[PDB]
């Protein structure tokens, strides 16, 4: 696992997104952000530089996995045409209205399973099947309902918030099917999804972050 910042903001999860197949970064200064993403991912998975909304919140405002893309109705033209010529063809990307926060708070997910916001509409609910390809279950964790920061996911494992009780990880795991547990980023954040991005083989977070915690997410998502 590596360490990253973005302009100043050890919140990584906010200013990226990882997938199995493409890794997208905020706009804007090279040094320790994108420079981190290019040094591991080079050939490997196409990386995009975007904005989103006009914005650099761009990990914040998505939601995506190894098959598609939600991205915010503010989303332009000029971005989703980017995003659609920088990323592998079978993508899809789609604009969703979803009123609660920002996407990536309300929504984790991998490329079998999502987690969302259990008040998210009934409509949004299916678009995210849908278009993420993906079983949904709306959950919380450690009783907050903005399941996005409070996670991290991938195939292989995920990182909960560390109030997380060892019940609600266990029922989490099983319901993932994946081992789980409860740690923190950045020397003792609980704000996992938005410190943190993972995919079955690279995780990238922020530079804070502590050697315990860093062990801990080589364990459990399997990067050693």
């Amino acid at each position: 696992a590596v360490r990253a910042q973005f302009e100043n903001s050890n919140e990584v999860g906010v200013f990226a997104t990882l997938t199995n197949s493409y890794c997208l970064v905020a706009l804007g200064a090279s040094e320790n952000f994108y420079s981190v993403f290019e040094a591991e991912l080079q050939d490997v998975i196409p990386i995009c530089r975007t904005t989103i909304a006009g914005t650099r919140i761009i990990g914040r405002l998505t939601a995506g996995n190894r098959k598609g893309l939600l991205v915010p109705t503010t989303t332009t033209d000029q971005e989703l045409q980017h995003l659609r010529n920088s990323l592998p063809d079978d993508i899809r990307i789609q604009r969703i209205e979803e009123r609660l926060s920002a996407l990536g708070n309300v929504i984790v997910c991998n490329d079998h399973t999502a987690l969302i916001h259990p008040d998210l509409e009934r409509e949004t609910e299916e678009i995210i099947a849908d278009v993420l390809g993906v079983e949904v279950f709306r959950q919380t964790i450690a009783d907050h309902v903005l399941v996005g920061s409070y996670m991290a996911l991938s195939n292989q494992g995920g990182l909960v918030h560390p109030k997380t009780s060892i019940q609600d990880q266990d029922e989490l795991s099983s319901l993932l099917g994946v081992p789980l547990v409860a740690g923190s980023v950045n020397r003792g954040s609980n704000v996992i999804g938005g410190g943190m991005v993972v995919n079955d083989w690279l995780a990238v977070t922020g530079l804070d972050t502590t050697a315990p915690e860093l062990s801990v997410i080589e364990s459990v998502f399997r990067l050693g």
